[PDB]
């Protein structure tokens, strides 16, 4: 009953601004309005979009951009170099609160040779570059003297993207017409909504009656279009992985022995296989969807024995209620999670369970998003991890200067101090030279298993459920919540 030339997608979330500047991770609205410089193909391979192509110096501080000279804004006037030094300057400038600012701090300048190339100087390497100007690109013809912050164009977008904005009601969808003059190729269905559905049984609901085409769909509602051949199930995988965030502050987590106790105090096999239904990996750091993984690393495995054996090292003993204790003090944390996160919750439990069996203490504290600072918490049920370059959610994440405690756009949020993962990352991001890079990623994998920040648990899979008319769906990397699925969604067609 849905019409042939209309698809409808739901999304768990809703934007407040269709606007790059403001994108969160690889956000489905903006990614169809927008389109960046570069972009990833299904293997997420770094492929041209805006850009054509592009010359590196050899020092990796200057990008020669070499643009497409074809393509129209959905207003119709011309895309050019103009835009890409507007938008990456518009990034820059901290009164535009971009979320997007960090990532290109290290550019120096950009210059316009002519419309369709524009030179970038950085002041220091950037690996990460090309994949940061996957970013959209914004139109300066309409943006230069607005507030980008507040401008009515966030609710209006214009973009160089394969879907066109047409209206927006809120709080319920977006409705997207198919850019006519899109450059990569044509686009297949002309009517898009994207309909906002956060509650995972109401989008499965809404799927079965087809009020919906697409969602993905929790784990746990799967057996639902399992079997019913009116739908297909792509499995997804992606970066995004859950952990246990240590807080290097806390005074038993402080202790090297007590981290690694804890991690073998873990059946992460189990909670792969029970929790998350076989739908998960299980985790051991936070680049095993990426080229710079070592594929050579030591592995807690779950092994009560040893992590029991490494607290007696510890000087911990056994007391009268069988909880492990030293000089009288009982081993006892917090571990906390947002309580809108039911997965996240889950571990929290679950991870009181499994320390629980060796005789460690803890309380599971679940609270709303943004009513605590979880950096001042003994430990957090976090999320981590990019299926872009190795460098996004490792140096900000992982370095010590990264600390949020001294750092006020640092995600070091346990503030763990490492010196070899520091020196690894900073080596990781000071060159482009792919066999380099993995030596000190590989460097930088061994030194967390060496002093464990985290407990790693796992890698999520995401269940894209799609009515079976739907075809050209390709999958690719997810990112967090399986951001990006609907990646080449100017392919599909019923």
């Amino acid at each position: 009953k849905i019409p042939k030339d209309t698809l409808i997608i739901a999304v768990e979330n809703e934007i407040a601004r269709i606007n790059p500047a403001y994108s969160e991770d690889h956000d489905a609205v903006i990614n169809l309005v927008f389109s960046g410089l570069t972009r990833f193909d299904e293997n997420m391979s770094l492929k041209p979009d805006l850009a054509k192509s592009w010359d590196i110096s050899k020092d990796g501080l200057v990008y020669d951009i070499f643009l497409r000279d074809d393509v129209l804004w959905h207003d119709g006037v011309k895309f050019s170099a103009d835009d890409v030094k507007f938008s990456i300057e518009a990034f820059k400038n901290p009164k535009n609160n971009s979320s997007i600012y960090v990532n290109f701090e290290d550019i120096k300048s950009v210059e316009i040779l002519n419309p369709s190339h524009v030179k970038i100087t950085l002041f220091k390497p950037y690996p990460a570059f090309l994949d940061a100007l996957s970013i959209g690109m914004l139109p300066k013809h309409l943006l230069e003297n607005e507030n980008l912050n507040t401008s009515s164009f966030n609710q209006n977008p214009i973009g160089t993207g394969p879907y066109k904005f047409v209206k927006w009601k809120k709080g319920e969808y977006v409705e997207f017409k198919a850019n006519e003059h899109f450059y990569l190729d044509k686009v297949k269905t002309p009517r898009l909504i994207i309909k906002h559905i956060f509650d995972p049984s109401i989008a499965s609901a809404e799927l079965k009656n087809g009020k919906i085409d697409a969602a993905l769909i929790d784990v746990s509602l799967l057996n639902i279009f399992k079997n019913d051949e009116n739908f297909g199930i792509l499995r997804e995988k992606s970066a995004d992985y859950r952990a246990l965030m240590f807080n290097l502050d806390n005074e038993f987590l402080k202790d090297l022995k007590v981290r690694q106790a804890l991690n073998y105090a873990v059946d992460k096999e189990s909670i792969v296989k029970n929790l998350l239904h076989d739908y998960a990996f299980v985790a051991n750091h936070p680049l095993e969807r990426s080229w710079a993984n070592s594929k050579n690393f030591k592995i807690y495995k779950y092994d009560p024995k040893k992590a029991e054996d490494l607290l007696v090292s510890a000087g911990f003993k056994k007391n009268k209620d069988g909880n492990f204790e030293k000089d009288g003090k009982i081993l006892e944390f917090e571990i906390w999670a947002m309580s809108n996160d039911p997965l996240r919750v889950s571990l929290a439990g679950i991870l009181q369970s499994e320390f629980r069996k060796i005789g460690v203490v803890s309380k599971v504290v679940a609270k709303p998003a943004g009513s605590f600072d979880y950096s001042k918490v003994d430990s957090f049920l976090i999320g981590w991890g990019s299926p872009l370059d190795p460098d996004f959610h490792t140096f900000r994440v992982f370095e010590s200067s990264q600390d949020s405690a001294l750092n006020d756009e640092g995600w070091n949020f346990g503030h763990y101090h490492d010196k070899k993962v520091d020196i690894a990352l900073q080596k990781a991001r000071n060159t482009s030279n792919l066999e380099e890079r993995k030596k000190y990623y590989k460097d930088f994998i061994d030194a967390l298993y060496e002093n464990p920040p985290f407990i790693f648990l796992a890698y999520l899979d995401f269940a894209l459920v799609y009515n079976k008319d739907l075809k050209g769906i390709k999958t690719r990397t997810l990112g967090h919540h399986g951001v990006g699925f609907t990646w080449n969604v100017y392919e599909w067609s019923k």
